[PDB]
């Protein structure tokens, strides 16, 4: 557990994206080792490789000293005595204390109801504080056709019929896809889900992560499932009207993500798609980006602009970034390494790569990204850091120039500030620190068991209703069936955890 020079050896498991450079080639990782005065043995695992390797490792009983995006806190309860309770070590983690002070939601994410800290959250910076979900529309097409951004479901339908029939890309072909939507996944609502139209009805979604991807929401302090809501039924009928009218592709429900995205990107010369949910004009439309803007979501019938909401997610904080083995050979070195990961120097470098590579430090808290370089490195599968898999935090005092992914986010998020102000982030949104990873293992187990029954046929039935109709007839039996297999139990369990963390 010790070098020849007597430096402590620290094993560190680290989850990676496939497009990333190896830890051994990252200068910041060597700097970190030198600052810690230890030897780091990196164990690099991709998102997909880890999914197979994980439970085998916990069953094994043999975990790395420091673990980056390896485990969540509930696992410390599933395998007693495996993980260090970091709440007893905060004096050795001044950078973590600083993180908790500036971002109290990260403290709450990191601390369970017993006050223990088994897995510390991470943050990507205030530039990512808004939602990752947006609704994008071809503004050039609207201009060309002499139409306004629609503000109701009826106006939206009229705009889509105009996209369908008036050839707004000018090529003479009836090739326009008025609105394109992602297929449903079997077990959760996805990023950019067509169910983002729930916000039209006054129900706040949070599809970046957490509870609302299983169909839960809150209003006035009471947790509900939208799976059995009139609102969910109205969204599905509205989609059926659109699909039935040829305004969304017939084959949407079976179309793979790659083909779906290629629809929007087209050939980079002729725009094909009028409306999608997505990140940004640039991310979703590439070279065609100048034709597109983000729009506020249209209101559903009976729903006032004041009552119309937008997705309540934040892209900044992420739970379960850092965990430390209770059996760490060199515990003090482990803590020293973890504290350094949460310093600005190493948090920024984890995020955007080593200084001098694709990012330069221009001041004490100021950095400039060289975008050509970052894109080239990414293309070559040599991204110089951990990017969104950073375990650390970008402090508010840091100003980063040239993070295009952040800059585009900032611009589209301006569009949603009004609608997002229309809900209470506590009473009308189940906060991100209320998640299955912050519960008793017995409660998590119930929720997972129920989820397998709830999402046995729900997405399939939802897709079929959207495509083929028939919801009115089948709705009552569908709801009773969901309630009979544990939906109301799940709702009650989420209510309890919501109240524990919130009330
Ligand atoms: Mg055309």
């Amino acid at each position: 557990t010790t070098t020849a020079d007597g430096k402590p050896i620290v094993t560190v498991l680290v989850k990676k994206n496939a497009n990333q450079e190896k830890m051994a080639n990252m200068q910041w990782a060597k700097d970190l080792e030198a600052d810690c005065d230890c030897k780091i043995e990196w164990q690099e695992v991709t998102r997909e490789a880890w999914a197979q390797q994980k439970n085998a490792t916990l069953a094994s009983g043999d975990i790395a000293d420091v673990n980056l995006n390896g485990y969540g806190a509930v696992e410390a309860y599933q395998y007693p005595g495996m993980f260090e309770d970091l709440s007893k070590d905060l004096d050795k983690l001044p950078n973590v204390k600083a993180f908790f002070k500036q971002k109290p939601d990260a403290k709450k994410m990191s601390t369970d109801s017993k006050g223990r800290i088994y897995a510390i959250a991470d943050g990507r910076g205030k530039a990512y504080s808004g939602t990752g979900q947006h609704m994008l529309i071809n503004k050039a097409w609207l201009d060309k056709l002499g139409l306004q951004v629609p503000t109701t479901w009826d106006e939206l339908e009229n705009v889509l019929k105009a996209f369908k029939t008036q050839d707004p890309n000018g090529n003479g072909q009836a090739d326009e896809i008025p609105m394109n939507i992602k297929k449903l996944e079997g077990s959760y609502f996805t990023w950019y889900s067509p169910m983002l139209l729930l916000n039209s009805t006054g129900i706040v979604t949070g599809f970046n992560k957490g509870v609302s991807e299983y169909g839960f929401y809150a209003k006035n302090g009471v947790v509900k499932s939208f799976l059995t809501s009139d609102e969910y039924k109205e969204v599905i009928k509205y989609y059926h009207k659109l699909i039935s009218e040829g305004l969304i592709p017939a084959e949407w429900a079976t179309k793979d993500d790659d083909a779906y995205n290629a629809d929007q990107i087209s050939d980079g010369k002729t725009a094909k798609t009028g409306v999608v949910f997505g990140w940004s004009p640039s991310d979703n439309f590439g070279k065609l980006k100048d034709q597109y803007i983000a729009m506020p979501v249209p209101s559903a019938p009976g729903v006032s602009p004041d009552q119309t909401v937008w997705d309540g997610s934040s892209s900044e904080l992420s739970p379960a970034g850092l965990s430390i083995s209770s059996h760490a050979a060199n515990k003090d070195a482990a803590l020293k390494l973890a504290n350094l990961l949460y310093s600005e120097k190493y948090s920024v470098q984890q995020f955007l790569g080593s200084f001098g590579k694709a990012i330069t430090k221009t001041g004490e808290h100021e950095y400039t990204v060289d975008n050509d370089k970052l894109s080239q490195l990414t293309g070559d599968n040599q991204y110089p850091g951990l990017s969104e898999l950073l375990v650390g935090w970008i402090p508010d005092e840091a100003t980063i120039k040239g993070d295009t992914h952040a800059d585009e986010l900032i611009e589209v998020n301006k569009v949603y500030e009004e609608q997002r102000s229309h809900f209470d982030p506590v009473k009308d949104y189940i906060p991100d620190y209320v998640n299955m990873d912050n519960m008793d293992p017995s409660d998590a187990t119930k929720l997972n068991t129920n989820n397998a029954e709830i999402f046995n046929t729900t997405m399939q039935k939802t897709a079929t209703w959207m495509s083929k109709g028939g919801i009115d007839e089948e709705w009552d039996a569908y709801c009773k069936q969901l309630d009979s297999i544990g939906l109301q139990e799940s709702t009650k369990i989420w209510q309890k955890w919501y109240d524990t963390y919130t009330k």
